């Protein structure tokens, strides 16, 4: 694809504007956002997660207005913000109290918060913590995994192309790949690690590589991915599940010819 | 409504300063500023907190000066939390930190918001826990459903009444609020200690990419803000969130409109 | 009405200082330190000594008298002088754990420091509006439970040394439109005081018209506090512990009608 | 060398992608990326670490094309590769408090990369001198106790994988004029790791001159530590951890005499 | 002096390259980089440290080439050596927890460089004035209450090494015209090491006047102090640990009168 000028004129540009849950394993029709409580096994290759136990990374394929010249919609801009920081506040709902007498211990420990913004399906790479691990049926996980795969087997690539599918601790995006989307990612690890969350209508992040030129919607198509792990709670018995918050995602696109 | 030209002229600027005071539920006559202690439900589906235990956001609605088309437009804000030094207070019935020690400050989850807009801040619901009672003399997301505690787009509100709507059922639309400027952050976790800075050299700019401010509907300026700092321990162990009031200063233009 | 800035070999001043910092100096031995902390067993009852009182530090600079031109404070340099002291870990500290140092200064801190042309102007905040403050204390009279929030009836002038506390007042963000002030509070029992020092960092007193504060009757007003965090003894008892703040100043004269 | 000008053309630019993997000890056939336990000595004298628990520096030398012309290193893309890995607490790991979940990768970390047209220059500098440090690694000799703070005598260059400990080496300031060195290290007992990724980010790997690293004999040198923390065990045993880092270097071709 | 125009041509500029060692107190022939391990006194009365428990500023006097010209210091690139060697937790510490690795070097730090034409010039700030300070040690003299805030007869110069005590002297901001100084006390048992390491890092020396400091008599002198934390042994006894810090200084000719 040779890249070439943008369009002009009000028929020009356009938005795309949504919202992606969280999906960090719902164990029942109660616990939408939570995960099942953690469990953990007694020797490395007797880790088998439940699949309700397990964060999944969140995708959402959006159909933009049909363009076919080759006109594509490239993504210019983005504003984006977790939904929802202040639920966080409530330390009154079965909680673990911090001390005698005292209020319920607020979501806090190990976190991870990411988007991405492309014109196709964000590009997986695999990585795993303990290759000996047994992935639960219903998630797409890194397969033919060897001791290598601990920190690096170039064999474990995926799309991030399904909903509930992708468990966040096996896969991030690839480095090697992802021309076509922009991502954006941290991991705060740390049992006591506080949440830090910041909204505000007023940020802006520009999607325009070096060049010029944002993701281009390949099909008339924008995906949108996100994972934001916000931390633990935990409950009155010690018990500790996985909690997560939707994001928003507001993105101005533009019409560009390509060759 | 077409934005045109900002007018000139001594007339055509005008400021406003207040302070607003924080909602924290003011358990009794002599604690103004602090929530009833804090309570646990047994399990999630008994939470049932009472009013006087739950902070809410705070609103003013300014009148400015009558245009009876021109609006009046919001350029810019100077504002920071009065009275940090009060917590400073480590002598006033607090849990001791070990053995003769002093008593510990205010410390824990934290949620500081501000908003100016030219009309009320919009809201959308997102509940901790959906099956949670919210008590009555609040207002909080009806027909909540287990989609509540991640999105549940049935959940929109308006700003518009003070002790009313709580932090924790409720934060700014993104999807709306075109019209107002919101800044916040939710620091969370026991033991975060207040970080609170205070200066009169700080602006924030509130116009927009296109140069445009919020623009104030029936000459009236909403100002909103939630300054949760954090919790206070009695001797007891027992804990009640305290709040502190936040100081605005914004100044405005003419702009005409068609 | 500000008019031009006087240029010319006598158009410029400075002023140098230290203000040290007033803890509530228990006795003799204990300058830069408050009394021990003492809890009070209701909030009813709090009724804290002056000596564990921290204080607000205030300096009124005379400058050569230009007896219209006022000398207008222009830029400030700025430090915590004796930061390293807080490293004395062997003097009669609680021991961090069974064989340990001493436990060094630490948890809640307010550093803070304003330049003008006239006195600090003080709104006074309350954590607990019941809180009986000792007599040679200025602190807000009349107090309500509105005061626990907000009572505008608590204005004041940092005019004097050794007098306001710091826990009852704060900047009137109301007011001081002729003084530039900045201030931090971090609190919390464990936070680990942060202490940067420099002679190659300056602070602009201009507003955003370029005017800085001019000094009305060629008086300059500095104030401060550097409650650094507690010291805590062997006992656990704890202390507030202060330290001095350099000030350096460049003034311009200013022409005003 | 004098450095000229840039050649200009489609043919004048390469890029280099490529992965380091850490090398933290692998201590048996499951355990790639982890580290022996950690043990601890009973003296100074008795320091005597294992090979297998000692982290240590990575290093690839990638051929470029063959070229007086030079390859210039202009620009570089990096990032960790695997963070959320660390996301398993459910793997063997020591429960936070009871019934709950384990504990993630947390503690002393250190993360280094560099990019050089020769191999990274190292200054050795140790802990304790009277470390006797294992068969299999290249450390330094003829350690006295100057060795604890600075012993010139230490020089060396990364030049071999699985070979350099992290503990005992570090880049050598007063060298390393043509390779770009970039590290934190993070120390503590319970330091959460921070770990930021994104394909956004550049960072331009010219000096005040405008040159970049030259490689000569058309080789570059690339070199990583990303120890991230200690894993911890149901038995309270501790692993050091490490990821893989990505590289992606952009050269120009580049005339000297 | 009035300072004229900067001298060009290749003969105009010569570099400073140096390493300064830390002074940490060297309690004997095999703890080179640590105190000796940390007492506390039974009251503020009794304090009186040994020397080797307590830390000293470093400094070193550069001779220059020989030059009315002046050398003037333009830009610094330093950092401190052996970051990585606070990785080695296998040393003869104390185990973080049952079957854990060591603690890690970590407390309060003080990190210092500076950078001027003659000796740093320090003010005494003592954090107990009835403190003791031992023979060999140059100390704050006649000392009061105080000299616990501000005393302004402790003054000296940064003249001799392994003599002046971290806790007992800082910078003085009322002098130092013709020095640059930075530095950063970190405080509280339990903070972490942060230590960045690159070589692409420089610190530009000149004033707002764009004039560095001049060298008086051809001299430049560089001062230090890395005091990176405390290492807690296997009893829980502790010990500052320090490492050395590199310097290297651009300096060009400049005429004066």
């Amino acid at each position: 694809v040779e890249v070439l000028e943008v369009k002009t004129g009000v028929d020009s540009i356009t938005e795309v504007e949504c919202f992606l849950t969280p999906e960090m394993g719902d164990p029942d029709e109660h616990f939408r956002g939570f995960s099942k409580s953690i469990s953990i096994s007694d020797t490395f290759e007797s880790d088998s997660p439940n699949r309700d136990m397990l964060p999944c990374y969140s995708v959402a394929r959006i159909p933009l207005p049909n363009l076919n010249n080759i006109l594509m919609w490239e993504a210019v801009t983005l504003k984006t913000e977790v939904i929802g920081v202040t639920s966080l506040m409530n330390v009154h709902s079965n909680g673990q109290a911090t001390h005698d007498n005292g209020a319920g211990k607020p979501v806090q420990g190990t976190s991870f918060h990411f988007f991405s913004v492309g014109g196709e399906a964000l590009e997986l790479q695999g990585v795993l913590f303990n290759y000996r691990t047994k992935y639960p049926d219903g998630t797409i996980f890194p397969k033919n995994a060897t001791v290598q795969s601990q920190v690096m087997n170039t064999e474990h690539k995926a799309y991030l192309d399904k909903n509930k599918a992708y468990p966040v601790e096996c896969w991030v995006p690839d480095p090697t790949r992802n021309e076509n989307t922009r991502y954006f990612g941290t991991l705060t690890g740390g049992e006591n690690v506080p949440p830090v969350l910041h909204i505000t209508n007023t940020a802006t992040t520009v999607l325009l590589d070096e060049f010029g030129v944002g993701p281009l919607c390949k099909g008339d198509n924008l995906y949108l991915s996100a994972v934001d792990v916000c931390g633990m709670f935990t409950n009155r018995s010690g018990s500790q599940q996985w909690r997560g918050l939707s994001r928003y995602f507001k993105v101005q696109l533009r019409k560009r010819r390509v060759k």
